[PDB]
Parts: structure tokens; sequence; C-alpha cells
């Protein structure tokens, strides 16, 4: 479709995909010798991302920011593999973001979560140690002057999780989302909702970011870079998602059923998109605890 881009490589003058566009890295083009990632990936995909990467950036060391949307182990497994192969990097996420990484037992979810995305007989390179990667922390409505041509806002987008920021690039009308509108159905067109921390918090961002001058490009966590009506839409319609799931999770409890069906019913329609990415066992779950935060705050 001609308003998704989804393919590995260029997608604008100053911005590259890299890796997987299931989860993918995105790559700013800041100048002459400067260069930014968005987005941290998966553990596993590093030496895939770091081939691409090599492809466009002759010399690593110009890579000087790389931006963080949350704490998921999807969204940061890339960060102790590839920060010793960029020495210059700076790290720029939330406070809640860089305290996640401070934390012993929160690390260790996210270790296990991206080893079992290993394929057989795949090692690791080596790590930098979670608490010591080069961290800046960066707050709400702060602005990143990135290069000459590259300012972004960060924006407070709680409720998917707790830590979640997205990053405003008002000049290209850009907004890389992470999970906070959801996930893209590539096969229907419409938003999914992900709410795994805080429903009014979830509906909150959205009404905020659907405040922003209009968007020309929408950029999540998954699946490439939208355009036209789906970038200019896609915070209301990924409001107007959440609500109808919150509708039919109460139809079909007004039915007498346990939050167990619907639960099924949703790791039926949705779990094939990020089979590659994600274990079952955590999709499914995950479905539920969504549908547990739905019941109680509604
Ligand atoms: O956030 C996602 O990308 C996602 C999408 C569908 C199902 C589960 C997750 C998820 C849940 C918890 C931590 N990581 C990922
Ligand atoms: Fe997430
Ligand atoms: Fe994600």
């Amino acid at each position: 479709h001609m308003l998704r881009l989804s393919a590995p490589g260029q997608l604008d003058d100053d911005l590259c995909l890299l890796g997987d566009v299931q989860v993918p890295v995105f790559l700013l083009r800041l100048g002459e010798a400067s260069w930014a990632l968005v987005e941290g990936g998966i553990s596993r995909d590093a030496e895939l991302v770091w081939a691409d990467l090599c492809r466009w950036v002759a010399d690593p060391s110009q890579v000087h920011y790389w931006l963080i949307t949350h704490k998921h182990y999807d969204h940061c497994g890339l960060l102790p593999y590839l920060c010793p192969r960029l020495p210059n990097v700076q790290v720029l996420a939330s406070e809640r973001t860089c305290q996640a990484w401070k934390s012993e037992s929160a690390v260790r979810v996210v270790e296990r979560l991206n080893r079992q995305l290993l394929r057989a007989e795949q090692r690791l390179p080596e790590a930098c140690a979670w608490d010591a990667l080069p961290v800046r922390a960066v707050a709400d409505g702060e602005w990143l002057e990135l290069g000459p041509r590259h300012r972004l806002q960060v924006i407070e987008a709680h409720g998917h999780s707790d830590d979640h920021v997205v990053f405003y690039d008002v000049r290209r009308r850009r907004l890389f989302c992470g999970d906070a509108l959801g996930e893209f159905d590539e096969a229907e067109g419409v938003w999914r909702p992900l709410v795994f921390d805080d429903m009014e918090a979830y509906l909150e961002s959205l009404e905020r970011l659907q405040r922003l001058p209009t968007l020309l490009q929408l950029i999540p966590g998954h699946g490439g870079l939208l355009r036209g009506r789906l970038a200019a839409d896609g915070a209301e319609s990924a409001y107007t998602e959440c609500l109808r799931l919150c509708r039919r999770l109460l139809w079909r409890q007004s039915m007498g059923e346990s939050l167990d069906e619907l639960s099924e019913e949703l790791h039926r329609a949705w779990g094939g998109q990020s089979v590659d990415f994600l274990p079952g066992e955590l999709h499914l779950g995950s479905m539920r605890r969504m549908l547990e935060i739905l019941s109680r705050q509604a």
C-alpha cells in the first residue's frame, strides 16, 4: 500500500529503516558526519541491524544519539550489544525508562524475553552492563536539538506502559509514537489497542497527541511508516479503536463471559502479526492483562 512504507532501506531524504520492519531501528541523517537512531529493538537482531547500519554509516563514531520510547524488551534490547560499537552515542530516554535499566529485577525480565528469541546456536556480541549505558534522561516537553535541521520534542505518553514517551519533529510533521497508538493491523488498516498499564492514561495521551499540528508521517514501534490519512488520523483512530474494545469487553461480560473468552479470541485474531518477535504466551497473557485493566477502569 502507498500509505504504508514497509521495506528496509531509505524512507525519506533523511530517514532509513534498519533491520526487520516488524521491530525496526530508524536511522536519521543529522548532517554530513552525524547520525541518530530511534527505537532500540530486540537483542537477537544486533548483527542484522549493525550490518544494515554500516551500509549507510561509513564511520559509526558519527552515531551521536539513540532515542528510546520505552522500557519494553522489544524497544531497548539492542542497547547493551551495539553500545560498545558506538563510542560517541548518547542514549536519550525518559527518567522512568532509565530507572528500569538500574533495576536488577527489571533487567532480568528484559534479558529473559530477548533470549527466548535467539535462533539456535546464535551467540550475542559482548555487552555493556545495563547500568553502565551512556544514558541521558530527558523530560516531558524537552526539545532535543539533534542537528541543524533536526529538532524533536519529547512528549510524555503513558498508558501502554508507565514510562512511555514519543518524539515529535514538527518541521517534518513526523511523530515517532512507539506503542502508544497500539499495533497497526496490516491486513485491515486499523489500530489494535495495546493497553498494558493504565487505560485512563492511554486515552489521555491520545487526546493530547491528537492536538499536535497535523501529522504527515507516523512511525510506530512496529510495522513501518504511515503517511497520508493514516498519519493525519492516527491518534483519533487509535482512541476510537480503544473505546470499541471497551464496549466489546462490556458486551461480552454482560452475556456472562469470562475475560478468558475474549482474551483467546483476541489472541487468535491478533497474535499472528507479532509471532516472530513475541513469545505467544506473552501475546495471550498481554491480551489478558489488557482486558483486566479495561475491566477494572470500566
Ligand atoms: O508492546 C508490544 O509491542 C506488544 C504487542 C502485543 C502484545 C504484547 C506486547 C508487549 C507486552 C509487554 C511487553 N512487551 C511487549
Ligand atoms: Fe511496548
Ligand atoms: Fe512493542
